[PDB]
């Protein structure tokens, strides 16, 4: 039931520059992953202009940054058109192999990792936090799935078995001992009002307990 894939090198490379360099400003992973939520969620309304049953899946459109000081992780949900199977494979509906390789071309030359995301990779900016990450997906056309790596060189996807989505993607980072200043609220609220402040969707952080 799990699959375990190999990630291309340049992938693998890149996972192993953002784990290593010396890079004190790590809060850009959140800018990146809200961005990409963002992108999610305009592609799912922009293809129920055409076809308004593909909303039949959940009609909110929002984003929700979920952390939980017992589990160590910071959850980001929201409810874009999601990933197929397909897409988790095929380096999370990116084309990051030419992505990643002209970035690493850019850091040599001088740019610095905060530019990730003009080279269509910045995912994998999640590393500067994480040990582990998570990807939950559910896309209209198919199953629920979860897609998972601690980097290593390798990946592995499942179908998923936990609670229904209904249809987006669910992004757990499990947060590295020394990043546990990404689950205090003051924080997120900081990074999102700097990053964020043109995302033109509700963006909820959750109180804990
Ligand atoms: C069917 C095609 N599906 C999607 O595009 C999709 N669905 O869900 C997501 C997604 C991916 C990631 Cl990594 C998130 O953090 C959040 C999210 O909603 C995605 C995204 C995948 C990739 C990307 C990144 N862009 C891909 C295209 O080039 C610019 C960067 C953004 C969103």
């Amino acid at each position: 039931e799990v699959e375990t894939f190999a990630f291309q090198a340049e992938i693998a490379q890149l996972m192993t520059l953002i784990i290593n360099t010396f890079y004190t400003n790590k809060e850009i992973f959140l800018r990146e992953l809200i961005t990409n939520t963002t992108d999610a969620l305009d592609k799912i309304r922009y293809e129920t202009l055409t076809d308004p049953t593909k909303l039949d899946t959940g009609k909110e459109l929002h984003i929700n940054l979920i952390p939980n000081k017992q589990d160590r992780t910071l959850t980001i949900v929201d409810t874009g058109i999601g990933m197929t199977k397909a897409d988790l494979i095929n380096n999370l509906g990116t084309i990051a192999k030419t992505g990643t390789k002209a970035f690493m071309e850019a850091l040599q030359a001088g740019a610095d990792i905060t530019m990730i995301g003009q080279f269509g990779v910045g995912f994998y900016t999640a590393y500067l936090v994480a040990e582990k990450v998570t990807v939950i997906t559910k896309h209209n056309d198919d199953e629920q799935y979860a897609w998972e790596t601690t980097a290593g060189g390798t990946f592995t996807v499942r179908t998923d078995t936990g609670e229904p989505m209904g249809r987006g993607t669910k992004v757990i980072l499990h947060l590295k001992e020394d990043q546990t200043e990404y689950l205090e609220e003051r924080r997120i609220k900081e990074i999102v009002k700097k990053h964020t402040q043109f995302i033109g969707y509700p963006i909820t952080l959750f109180v804990e307990e």
